């Protein structure tokens, strides 16, 4: 009763135990300030097109997985409004490049929970019953209840999407993989500030027989999802 | 002369550590996974067919940094990737992948059971071997924090700054750097003191650190570190 | 420049390093359903006076520590409204005793975040800049950002207050102590609905030369606080 | 009529809650049965406490251990202790131990107190591990803190934990609380634990039972061995 998705370097999940009850989609950090028109990344002159590219592929995967009753998880990078969870080095770096965490930005206080720019874009917005993780780090496990939630949901397989490929998505994939989760990265459903770094982060997954999991794409996933 | 207790290492994209609070008592070198298994002739990496020269290149630069930091009384930490001999800490997917490529964790190899604690090939290479008082972390994951006492030890030592070296750049070194950075540690990657299975991935992992004003920390090299280390 | 509070079994903190910048008060779980008139605990016929007794002593300690600029932290036990963070055993036990988590109670859904009964009582309500931890467990560290926050605040010493002495306060003290925090339990600022269990939890702290820290009272704290 | 649900008579509810009791999903944990905690010349003896209270659980544990080994249950052991360079030793923990005359790392009759690799730190011969039984080396009172215990339980797919060992109110209770918060279903065997003060042992057990079994449920060696599938 095994089911696989075509993937590189191996068909995923490794053991073919692919079911709605044991598999989650995670959509990482698809937040207005990071990928929306008029947010701080846009206003700062970064190559926003590369982080907007995955929106439509993610929307298709999200719709397909919702329709088949898979677990859906979302994450948002951000800080408590009093900045109690903000490391000093993280703050200092953000100030130095002109996007100081907690400082006023075009869509509210930058990377601050409760602010408009911090929230998930409307095109990928969560619905009731979809867990949202609020993460103070780049990895979604650090200082959150993500692992507790995955354990109570009995999730074994995670399909990763979102931004950026080399920062938050890679970090979360690496954390999950170390703990024994079986992870699939959808290459057309992620993007980064630097396309080369996006491509390299993907390549890194595949080495050593799939050191962090396996890699596929939205079409292959939607076509073969049970 | 005007003297300061703030000290920096020339680094990219910013002089490191960010606040200049660089002292023996608050700074550690970490040497990641310099094991016969990752960089010597008969280990898991060798078994997978990779070019050992890429992962041996950092040995001499690491040794120079290690000697300098030992001499000035900095904290020194070492890590080893590996599993309990009964494999109780080995995820099924990790095991399966290693078997599929012909380097099964726990399977017999030329230097003992692959990636298995207590086996000859699993140990740190003699030229970078720990000495007394240097904490060794035994990690079942690619990130040295997961399921270990690394964080507990860093906290009791009051370490604020970490200088990262070892292998591989894109797997264990990058993962550990990311974990440390998320928790607030201030991290410096020494680019000539790491290496990978694929040189492009090594270079990209280094570039990833520098983006967004040093998203994971900053990057320097052994010569610049040794020259400016207080 | 050492300062100590009279305490049993040793004057606290052990090294006398007692300052506003390195010391936090934590007020654990002073929530309406647990200690308020008409909450679920009151309706079940527990002796609410035992969990109300700490309110006035806590108020005194809180006022003194606020005035001197110490760190103040609050905790609330509770679950996400979709119950994604709720272990099945925890749920089952709560149902069996007629106080099912997420079920309708006299002050809203029991132990559910955002419900009236779940919030902190008005007499001990947080003010801006006082971090609130929302905990799905009895120990306030599990699956939260408490440790991350303590680390960024450079907190070394923790003064524990709140309820219940033997469940959430003891668990949090044990977690903190294992990580190296230096903890003071204020015996008149905690309570449990079984007074014997309260007394025993306190005794447990003191054994082996203060195995979990030391124990004092609100008057001794306020008198000697620097 | 047969069922694959199985329960152990326990207080306040029959355990495990859902009757899903199998060798593959259930572990015994034996906490800190070390010469340091229950032997002459160890840490606990140095602090003046009565060793009979912490030796009492030895024979009941031995019986449970034998029964669970014979039926192929997972067996886990823990040892409280520190790296020999004391890198994992909080300063307050050390200071307290010195103040009462049982300093961690200090020389004792059975080697350096609470120090990994020393004779006094090892598990007593009567309850010694065998191959395939995971041993956790814990720098804290709770066996989860800074260890791989949770990773191991997750890879073994363990759902149910039966707790034994010493002391009831310190290491056993702490580990039970940690496990319970994460969703593990825990049974404390009251005759298979003991403490420095019998009243504190009894109270730690009572604390488990309140609020419908806030930390799990409680039974005894005879009831467990009689009903273990
Ligand atoms: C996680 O990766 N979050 C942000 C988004 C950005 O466009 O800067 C990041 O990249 O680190
Ligand atoms: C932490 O102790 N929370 C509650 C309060 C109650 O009165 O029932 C608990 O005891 O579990
Ligand atoms: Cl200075």
């Amino acid at each position: 009763n095994r089911h696989f998705i075509d993937a590189d370097p191996y068909p995923w999940p490794y053991n073919g135990a692919l079911r709605p009850d044991n598999t989650a989609l995670i959509i990482i950090d698809m937040q207005t300030d990071f990928c929306g028109k008029g947010g701080y990344v846009d206003h700062m002159g970064y190559d926003l097109s590369l982080v907007q590219a995955p929106i439509e592929p993610i929307k298709r995967v999200l719709a397909a997985m919702r329709a088949k009753g898979y677990h859906i998880i979302h994450t948002r990078e951000g800080h408590r409004p009093d900045l109690a969870d903000l490391p000093a080095n993280k703050r200092w770096r953000s100030q130095r490049i002109g996007a100081g965490i907690g400082d006023p930005g075009p869509c509210g206080r930058i990377l601050t929970r409760g602010e408009p720019g911090w929230d998930i874009i409307p095109e990928l917005y969560p619905i009731e019953g979809e867990t949202i993780i609020d993460a103070p780090g780049k990895g979604s496990f650090c200082a959150t209840d993500l692992e507790l939630v995955l354990n109570q949901k009995r999730i074994e397989n995670i399909i990763l999407t979102g931004i950026t490929t080399d920062v938050c998505v890679s970090t979360t994939m690496r954390e999950a993989n170390d703990r024994g989760y079986e992870c699939l990265l959808l290459e057309d459903c992620c993007g980064a500030t630097d396309y080369g770094n996006h491509l390299a982060a993907i390549k890194m997954v595949k080495m050593q027989g799939g050191v962090f999991g396996s890699v596929s794409n939205s079409a292959a996933l939607v076509e073969a999802l049970p």
